[PDB]
């Protein structure tokens, strides 16, 4: 699969939300889904359902097919941290977690909230998982400032103290990933457990 | 929940294991699992099936009820890392894992073999995570000695080196998890994840 990096983009939001809303780009979408078989090139979550597409460069005026993947919600909102939590888009609390990186934690969070829905015994093992993991919201506040693990906000502190280079903005941030919330994807969540 | 320890006791294993095949234990041993509602008081782990029963303070001269909890497999093989592996018990790799309690890796390993077991379309996801843990046994080793990831080595060890205190154990034992390998518990997991479908 691609490669995931936290990424706080300026005003590249924008151009993500009026493309999807673009109905020229409604074509354009149903391509991208068939040509990489609906399944996400981070995670690999594989559904018909509520699938998105984000740009490998961060440039949303280059539309060449070579660039445009195919990737689940829970990826997506990797790209635009700054805005996830804004006017309802996204969802999620940043966590310190060295132990896994944030493809295997997505990936992790799919079998978790399935195995919650489709309540399975293991229902039990999940939450004590999930919430375990959203514990360690409090260690990133004791990290980065007050309140920085909310990602609306932190979103905005590395936009800030801007760093270009893509190694020492790597290691300042080292063992922080995107814990999307299990409440703003609930609709996502079970409607695939039907469509299974 | 209570508070899971990685635990190199002296002999208990030979009295845990004693105990366990004893009529008496077994009359009551139902109402301990009735009690915790065959849930696991560590990881929280919810099975009718393969549950063992471990005494809290590690001394198996005292039997009383508020003492012996319901435990799964994986957290009863960390009150016996010496044990891990001899006369057929349990099974595992110890591994440096920094942020990540013993009672979180192990239900943790329940969801990944569930996703191993039943390949609903994640076993690549719950091998490569698995593979990324049973890679930090060689942290280990590099502070301990060759050889030290075996539980069976490194628990006998310490055992041999006078460790007998108990904040000396977390001092030794700080960051190091036990990680149940999957090879040496296949029967008890697929007995779990076949008999636990929805409704
Ligand atoms: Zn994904
Ligand atoms: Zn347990």
């Amino acid at each position: 699969r691609c490669e995931l990096k936290l990424i706080a983009s300026p005003g590249s939001w924008r151009l993500y939300s009026a493309r999807k809303i673009d109905e020229r780009f409604k074509s354009y979408e149903q391509k991208i889904f068939q040509r990489d078989r609906y399944t996400c090139q981070f995670c690999g979550f594989q559904a018909r359902l509520y699938q998105d597409i984000v740009n490998l460069d961060g440039d949303y005026t280059n539309n060449r097919l070579s660039n445009l993947v195919t990737a689940c919600c829970f990826c997506a909102q990797c790209f635009f941290v700054e805005s996830v939590g804004v006017g309802g888009y996204g969802g999620g609390t940043l966590i310190y977690l060295p132990e896994l990186t944030q493809a295997e934690l997505n990936s992790l969070c799919h079998v978790l909230f399935c195995a919650i829905t489709n309540d399975t015994g293991y229902k039990s093992s999940a939450q004590n998982i999930y919430r375990s993991f959203k514990f360690r919201s409090q260690i990133v506040e004791e990290k980065f400032g007050e309140g920085t693990s909310d990602p609306a906000i932190f979103g905005q502190l590395m936009i800030d103290s801007g760093v270009n280079s893509e190694e020492i903005r790597e290691k300042l941030f080292k063992n922080i990933r995107l814990l999307p919330s299990r409440a703003k994807f609930r609709k996502q969540i079970e409607k695939w457990a039907a469509s299974a």
